[PDB]
């Protein structure tokens, strides 16, 4: 329960357009759509808009929710097509606070590539990872750091429309089993923060490169028989995941290019809508 009568009311005004009325939402407790560690995911339906509704069950205190009102306005402006948006937020004098998001037909990239209900082709998959590149290219100009870019970690919607997603007021461990304890996605990880446990835009290239190795290998995890604590020598040595059967040679030089040992010499975020652009451009579509 927490105390809605002790928020700072000039707070509360500029919070007002992130925020969501509670006659407005319908939260279907009943259907659950996934979990976290920091809380479960609700169907819901905002006034008739499908939506997913995250209750945030670690915030506790008035000075949290206070800090999660101010994170939600900076986080509502973040507009892009590849990028998960915010719709709003919503407070209960009983039950933790919600995050309300925008409902994602098609999931998680990862189970989508690995499901066998749906057969995406090349140019598919080589058009996600342009999304994603896409979707980073404008975190990377914010000057906001992802920290943990995965395939499981962007969604997909019913166009679609891959999302950057678990970022923000939605980041979380959604799958323990990919973490290793602090809890680092070790596979995913550049060899720097390896070293050092420092992330920056650097770092999420690396990590985009193997985003575009599961996204090419239709899910294939990533140095499985690498253990934890061989991964930094393996890499040390120059040894990389292996071309994907079904990528291009440039794109596969796109992902080398993303694994080099010095930070400072792998592309842009541009440079990779650039160069991925490209390659997918080569593709003949359905349509074009
Ligand atoms: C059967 N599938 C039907 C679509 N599904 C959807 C649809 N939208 C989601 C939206 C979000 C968002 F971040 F926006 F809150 C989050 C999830 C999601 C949440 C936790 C685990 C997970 O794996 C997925 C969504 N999961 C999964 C299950």
């Amino acid at each position: 329960h927490i105390d809605l009568s002790a928020l700072n009311p000039e707070l509360v005004q500029a919070v007002q357009h992130v925020v969501i009325g509670p006659s407005s939402l319908i939260v279907h407790f009943n259907e659950v759509i996934g979990r976290g560690h920091f809380g479960c995911v609700y169907h819901g339906t905002l006034l008739k808009i499908h939506c997913a509704v995250k209750s945030l069950n670690r915030i506790t205190d008035i000075g949290e929710v206070s800090q999660f009102l101010t994170e939600g306005i900076i986080m509502k402006d973040f507009s892009h097509p590849n990028v998960l948006s915010l719709l709003g937020i919503c407070l209960r004098s009983e039950g933790s606070p919600l995050v309300v998001l925008p409902y994602m037909k098609h999931g998680d990239l990862r189970n989508f590539i690995r499901n066998e209900t749906h057969n995406p082709t090349v140019k598919d998959l080589i058009g996600f990872g342009l999304q994603v590149a896409k979707g980073m290219k404008y975190l990377a100009s914010k000057k906001f750091v992802h920290r943990d870019l995965a395939a499981r970690n962007c969604m997909l919607d019913e166009k679609f429309t891959v999302k950057v997603a678990d970022f923000g007021l939605a980041r979380d461990m959604y799958d323990k089993e990919y973490y290793s304890v602090a809890k680092l996605p070790v596979k995913w990880m550049a060899l720097e923060s390896l070293q050092t446990q420092k992330f920056t835009t650097k770092s999420d290239v690396w990590s985009f490169g193997v985003l575009l190795w599961e996204l090419m290998t239709r899910g294939a995890p990533p140095y499985p028989d690498v253990n934890t604590f061989d991964i930094t020598v393996y890499l040390l040595q120059g040894r990389r995941l292996l071309q994907p059967e079904y990528c291009p040679d440039p794109l596969y030089e796109v992902m080398l290019k993303c694994w080099h040992p010095k930070a400072e010499m792998r592309p842009s975020f541009s440079e990779l809508v650039s160069r991925i652009s490209a390659i997918f451009s080569t593709f003949i579509g359905e349509h074009y």
